[PDB]
């Protein structure tokens, strides 16, 4: 929504209101889930080949009481500059380069995008303090090939004992799993012109001393790689992705997997009158999980999804999503770690601007 | 304040800033009370008989320090469809239908509207997970008759060690009084054309397992009913309302009343040059309150209010409100529950958009 | 950024997104420091000599995880009237008159403004519940002489013991150091026309009963005064200020200074091509610090800064700020009171609107 355009500067507001209800036997997911997003995007024309921009995206939950706490948080906040064809650079809270692939399959009515991607988890998704350089023609060598170089500085929690550990942006009571040391990321994507497109991403970062000592994943670095393909043409949206992670992905209340194998696939069709059904599959196979002095292999995430979204227009929509969780509810591992096994049904009515 | 109207979407930002001070010997309310509201109203034209809309209202306190917590919370957040004459349906955090009457007498400069209305109190006021269907002229057959059908799903907090209690949207350390089970609400109003209007509304809801056991109110449902009349014409506003509530409305630090009888009346005139006096009286008589193993009938809220508002224009106003509290300060009952005994004088200067 | 101007009502949205990083050996400062500001400025024309205005400024941190608490708070929120040329009166959360001087030297790239200025510290900076009368001609006596009269109501924390102590707007565990009683403020400024301007301010405030009893600053009133001069012409910006405070300025984890001597200077040049280096010095000499049952004189704040801001245009800028800290590193006073001694280097890229 363009609301300002004077003196070579543009400011657009954007957000949504999601009237959302969950039907699920898991009493931690069942119930009202109404939330909203508010934010702005502005961009200023410095000169004919230079532009500056900043972006804010805020999440505000509306399903708890006005006395409830911590119902609002920021998803994105970054500033950046784009030098025409030479590329762009941004810094702040932005998406991890790994998400350059995961976005292709993070396109379900309500659920999805969570086989291995978590917020504040190295560069798996949205991260604090990422410097991201991107370019749309790979240094002019290949038109249509996107490239990304990304670097994320340390976000380490302090210790009440010695005051020389950590960074400002992690409280002492931080969950150690969502901390990280410094790290870089690489990603690139291509559209072949036939509606078939490919992308891949690679990141590698150090893990904080406290992660090496207090988590049940052993090792000094967190690494990830992903590739994906999508077919987006003739009213069809097909997107699949495979990924692997080492000493990075969390699971349960207090677990890190030394290794994961992850797969997602989403198959969708777009009817001309507004209905968009979608069939999807998501899996995360944990590996070498250190439980009680011994290793074991368990599915951390595994569910099939069927659902549809109906678009009245670009500004209003409603949808249903059915998450059929295939994790074994009779495997005590899940309850023990607090990983839910139950199903969810989502009902959503969404205004956008 | 309409800021967007392009390609079939309309978006208005709205809110106010209230520079507000309270003068009172009750030390938990005396002092600065400055707050502001920010939010939006969005409406999109799907086609000639269909409209989508979304609404956000934010409450942001600005009367405490930049270090304080929980100074901001969401008042309203819903998405909806209006199908011409067939009516409207929306879901999310919206007003309860009991407020179809209470809004008539909650028309004071600053105070008011608090005989039986509490936020997050089933559908007494604003509630989570309420679906509200409204029809504004009975399908175009009868002018001036609005009716509303409303449904509110269960809002209950967990149990510390039982995984069978609660909702996603209520934590265990929530006050159980502002919890609720499923329930429906009905409301209707009619304006006979002479500036007098009559309305009544009725709600009945289940009470949660925790509500029946941890509070001082017994019963398996929480229900309330109310009727009111308003005369709104020729710079005169008289509105009174009567209500009854059973096993729902809270009082004091940790109390819910088995029965309340509540009445409010407001007499206001609007002068041509901008002065709007307000004569109002508000009372809620509690019944069968369980204090220490014995029943009691005591006044929960009882005061007379006088005040005036001066409107500079549609965007600026200032006011003084005098709440003269009629509850007996020497009755040890009140301080025991933390129920106010003191008078309040409010002076506020309000910028609006 | 003007987004509304209809029927004598204007609404401007304003704020910035700062991609900010600090490099510092202090683990309470090192890391990502990315934040954003959001707010509006509204003005309506009541009539030919009357204007209403409201303003909100919000700070939102985006440097901690979506799980973090208290990443957002209000810096400013006030409503007011301007009687044309006769001056202005506004109330709410606004700046203390002392900052009418401090703002001149609080103009460094990143750092600065912290010799003695802290938020919610009587009228040193932003405060709750300030009523401010302003005049652009000193009651008609002297054209060009700005005058300010300001009154701040009691901001006193409640007591769990006596429930008639304190104000509504100070929470259970509130720090009494940032509390305050009643107090008045006076301020004035003049532009001599050759680029030299002078300003001075004086405030005196009562302190709360608990402030006299629970803090290491002895006395029953908190007082401060400041004067400063600036040269702002010929691409040179020179500003200095000297200030003194009594029983008001805080320091460290649990400290109040019985007296402070404060000096700031910032020297800046603005090149025509957009670079603006700035060299500055800031000191606050603490005096009569009752730290361990004994009085002491310590530098509370003392550092030099060198840095530059580069302005792409009115909407985008990037900068570097190098703060060289002069405090005595081998002094147990600092660690014992928790005042950091280390340097910080900041790198920032800023979008503004």
């Amino acid at each position: 929504a363009e609301i300002y355009n004077k003196d070579g500067n543009k400011l657009d507001l954007y957000g949504k209101v999601d009237g959302l209800h969950y039907f699920s036997s898991d009493s931690k997911k069942d119930g009202d889930q109404t939330y909203l997003r508010f934010g702005f995007k502005g961009e200023t024309q410095i000169n004919d080949m230079l532009t500056g921009y900043g972006q804010w995206e805020y999440n505000v939950q509306a399903n708890n009481t006005e006395t409830s706490s911590d119902q609002a948080w920021t998803r994105l906040a970054f500033a950046g500059i784009k030098v025409g064809d030479y590329g762009s650079f941004d810094y702040g809270r932005n998406y991890g380069v790994l998400y350059d692939v995961e976005g292709w399959t993070d396109m379900l009515p309500e659920f999805g995008g969570d086989s291995y991607t978590y917020a504040d988890n190295f560069m798996a998704g949205r991260a604090n303090g990422v410097a991201t350089y991107r370019n749309s023609d790979f240094f002019g060598l290949v038109e249509g090939l996107n490239f990304a170089l990304q670097y994320q500085g340390k976000n380490e929690g302090q210790n009440a004992q010695d005051i020389n550990v950590g960074t400002n942006n992690r409280s002492s009571d931080s969950d150690v799993r969502f901390d990280n040391g410094d790290g870089f990321g690489l990603s690139t994507s291509y559209d072949f012109g036939m509606g078939i497109s490919a992308a891949a991403a690679y990141t590698s970062s150090d893990r904080t001393n406290d992660q090496m000592t207090q988590t049940n994943a052993r090792g000094d670095k967190a690494e990830a790689w992903t590739a994906g393909l999508k077919y987006d043409a003739n009213d069809i949206y097909l997107a699949t992705m495979y990924s692997e992670t080492r000493n990075m992905t969390p699971y349960g209340n207090d677990g890190v997997a030394n290794k994961t194998q992850n797969f997602e696939v989403t198959a969708q069709y777009q009817f001309d009158f507004g209905l968009r059904p979608a069939i999807s599959y998501l899996q995360s196979k944990g590996k070498d999980l250190y439980n009680n002095g011994r290793y074991a292999d368990k599915d951390l995430v595994k569910y099939m999804d069927v659902g549809a979204t109906y678009y009245f227009n670009r500004n209003m929509s409603t949808y249903v999503d059915y998450k059929i969780n295939l994790l074994d509810g009779n495997d005590k591992f899940y309850e023990d770690n607090g990983i839910s096994t139950d199903n969810i049904v989502a009902l959503g009515l969404v205004y956008q601007f």
